[PDB]
């Protein structure tokens, strides 16, 4: 069981971290149909999205990306510094798989 | 998959984008039979709703919905800048289908 | 499609609007069996209940009930002003209907 | 339909009213096997329980049970003065029943 | 029924106290398949988890598990103190049993 963000993303190819340590700049949210998503974006452009839950997913796993939306949106709202994102790179705009806030 | 709410909104038929820049002015929602609804104004009049669930709303809308009503409640109590909404045009209230916010 | 509370009101029999422009003064629950309520009052005295679920709600209410609850113990713990409760007369506290929030 | 937690709580058998007037000084929270429950205290040393759900618990208290522990929680967090709890003496710690904050 | 997190944790093999009376330093949260899981660190080096969902999880486990995250989320994001946790001491890193926050 990894002991934190960056042991977990190793777990992974084709996901990387982002270091980050800055406060969300937008946060973008759907209910459309096939794009039940959310992307956020910090000041230095870059842009990231938690993924349209579909087949792929387990069913402990959609429970997880309501989760992740639930944090990124406190996370906005509150100004709370993001701190690392483990984001998979075959995907645009990168996914995120998991997120780190510290301080 | 798209990149901001501009090019999601533009994924899809009978939508627009409304522009705001504001927070919201008024938040009202309702338990009433036939009307569960949510609906949010701004001060310059325009007025939106998060719609009634039903059968044309599909798979993973559901929770979708549920959420954008969370978000609205939230951004309206935190005072959080709306930038865009996506709003399906064919409904009046214009129906959101996503929101975005930035400071 | 109704576009403020007032409107939405008056599609029902047996309720009427409070204006308060207040804010909620206590926020009562309870988890007790057949009593799985939430009770409000303002300091005016004026005292309302969000409704045990039961035969006289159709599913789609189901959701928009528990929201209810949420909506009101959030606006009490922030100090919201409420602008105007949707309230069925017919029962004992006033029931709500729905709930309007401006300021 | 009761207007208050005190004509609440004297619908039950083996109840009573504690008044507190006073914010929770501490909140417990446990996800073991069959002790999935809380546990709140506050300064004199009064000392009160969220049951584990049971057999003891019809079906519809089950949602409340959780929106309880939500509300503990939150309050707890915010500092928000705890008025009344009605809590069944007939189990240790008392169980809560129903809760009243009051400004 | 025990009255504290210590007389709840001795009722459980392979469980200990910790003593922090500190806020938590970090949050960390996965939503990768069979990766659902929350980390938290404190600056004293300790590192905790909520287990992943599985197997070892009764029902109502399942439920207290997703409320530990929701409840390590918002202590961290409002940066309470928590007093103790109790955890399970054969797992790396140490589970989650239960947590109490004092103030």
């Amino acid at each position: 069981t990894p002991q934190n963000i960056t042991d977990l993303c190793a777990e992974y190819h084709n996901t990387q971290i982002h270091t980050l340590n800055d406060k969300i700049f937008s946060y973008t949210e759907s209910l459309a149909g096939k794009r039940e998503m959310a992307i956020i974006t910090f000041k230095n452009g870059a842009t990231f999205q938690v993924e349209v839950p579909g087949s792929q997913h387990i069913d402990s796993q959609k429970k997880a990306i309501e989760r992740m939306k639930d944090t990124l949106r406190i996370a906005y709202l509150t100004e709370a510094k993001v701190e690392k994102l483990c984001v998979w790179n075959n995907k645009t705009p990168h996914a995120i798989a998991a997120i780190s806030m510290a301080n």
